[PDB]
């Protein structure tokens, strides 16, 4: 985790991206009336973030071939079952959060009820937005293969078992797996489908995503017990030192998912896998 | 008379093979699926699945080819039940004399199951449906299922439900009742191969029909409409509401359109 060139260029592309996904993102949800609907959902939504998700599905739909123009609505897309997710899980009945980011979270300022509805809102405007602008710019036989892929990533074979499971060492990656990975795959997968790629493509960053995913959660645990007084975790169950050559395995099998690639299209990828190991 | 008969034996015919088919697409065989298939399969009178296939047989499809968008529009209407029960929100400990999901499986998996409806309604729907029909199609299905959901849908009309009179409740109820319905309607005509211009016809049958079930309970019942337009006028408004809906079964066979003739009156006769 050395080279200073591709994470300063890494460093400005994201930048970049999260600009377009926030200005996008603002668009989707317009501030029509009537404004206690759109309020509430523009809250969580547009609230910082560093968009990593619709980041990836723009990344993979340019590794293709394709625009991040393409890619927009449903890199927006996933942003906005994500964000559904974060705010059911900072509900009181369940994570309890106070706050996210620094900012009070949506119940904290809304209501439960207003926070549960907006959650609803934003799981459906995701189908909707992808659905209604990624249909007039791929084949329909993608656009339908794209929705399908949206709704596994989110029901009882990813995002909510995921969540409800987290409420050995196989349990722990299934969590990382369901709560994290298949939103992620997801939003890979839509990169593939926007930019005109083939189903091997499809699949190889399928694979890409994953290890991109649980390499994050691996991380994380490091991170916290790196740097917190107090710290069901990776370090606790194979130890520390063999928690960073997990982290080393996953970030190496997922650059390795971008062999044969253009280099030069290649690089987002590569230094995502980088950024996120280190 | 006999008529509204053949419709209630119409109606427990459709609903079984609706039930038949939600068990068969939540399959309790896991790695969840508990707390999704006691309120989806808990029973109720169907009426949106109902709506969805009674329609695609009226443009002259099938009940099998229908039977996916019917599901998917019943897993919606089943996941606005759990999250309405809620304490947040309605707080209700019962439904049709059962405990409610959070009150077995606690708020959180209730919250859960909600939104695994959410997801599971379009994923089975195009799996299914794409499948049956021409993928433009299948993409406006999806489109008219997701716009009958959210911030123009179901979720707007329960949000703004929370907190003088006409506008406000007419807009409550085309939102939290009408939407949905009208989906269902559409959703039929779409997997059955129909038209535009049916589609265009059912959706308005769909609207007025929801309307008329507010309305009518509202009269049963002596913000609502007795109180802010009259008694009278509120009768007045049913009728021509029935009729309308009515009048949007012009042009198909008779025999095919009897089962929406039949549903627009019982709605009525209540």
């Amino acid at each position: 985790c050395n080279d200073h060139n591709s994470a300063f260029d890494f460093k400005l592309y994201m930048i970049r991206k999260a600009e377009s996904v926030n200005a996008a993102l603002d668009v989707s949800v317009p501030l029509r009336e009537p404004l206690t609907v759109q309020e509430a959902v523009r809250y969580s939504l547009l609230a910082g973030g560093k968009r990593v998700r619709p980041l990836l599905c723009i990344a993979v739909c340019e590794l293709v071939g394709g625009d991040e123009a393409t890619a927009m609505s449903a890199a927006c897309a996933v942003e906005m079952i994500h964000t559904s997710s974060l705010i059911h899980d900072d509900l009181p009945c369940m994570d309890n959060a106070d706050l996210r980011r620094g900012k009070p979270t949506n119940h904290k300022v809304y209501g439960e009820d207003m926070a549960v509805l907006a959650g609803d809102a934003l799981l459906a405007l995701a189908f909707e937005h992808m659905t209604v602008v990624s249909s007039g710019l791929v084949a329909p036989e993608r656009m339908i293969r794209a929705v399908v892929e949206l709704a596994r990533a989110i029901g009882t074979t990813g995002l909510v078992a995921g969540q409800m499971i987290d409420l050995g060492l196989e349990h722990l990656e299934f969590i990382h797996l369901h709560k994290t990975a298949a939103l992620l795959e997801a939003a890979a997968v839509l990169g593939v489908i926007m930019g005109g790629g083939t189903e091997e493509e499809i699949e190889k960053l399928r694979k890409y995503a994953r290890c991109i995913g649980l390499l994050f959660q691996v991380v994380d645990d490091i991170l916290d017990v790196t740097k917190s007084t107090e710290e069901l975790t990776y370090p606790r169950l194979i130890g520390l030192e063999r928690s960073k050559e997990v982290a080393e395995k996953l970030r190496r099998e997922a650059e390795e998912q971008l062999l044969g690639f253009d280099p030069s299209k290649a690089a987002p990828l590569v230094a995502l896998a980088s950024y996120i190991a280190c």
